[PDB]
């Protein structure tokens, strides 16, 4: 089952990415530093009813860099910003 319930524990430091829609839509995504952004694929697929065919992108603001994962933990990307911004257009 797509993660979907990816929630940030209230006892450990984890990264949380939020996504807003240019049409007045908003979604919250919480990820763990030891997880792989690949998990987002199942999560998105779970709530991918409208995104079905929407051009979107995910990027962080602090360092101002384009997302970049791999497959292992999330911090391994060296970009663990904790709070990232995702745009939907």
């Amino acid at each position: 089952k797509a993660s979907s319930s990816i929630l940030i524990n209230e006892a450990e430091p984890t990264t949380n990415i939020q996504i807003r829609l240019a049409d007045g839509g908003r979604l919250v995504q919480k990820f763990n530093h030891s997880h792989r952004i690949s998990d987002i694929r199942l999560f998105i697929v779970d709530a991918r009813p409208a995104m079905a065919a929407t051009s979107f992108v995910l990027m962080t603001t602090f360092p101002n860099k384009e997302l970049a994962d791999e497959n292992q933990t999330l911090k391994e990307a060296n970009l663990l910003n904790a709070v990232i911004v995702q745009r939907l257009t």
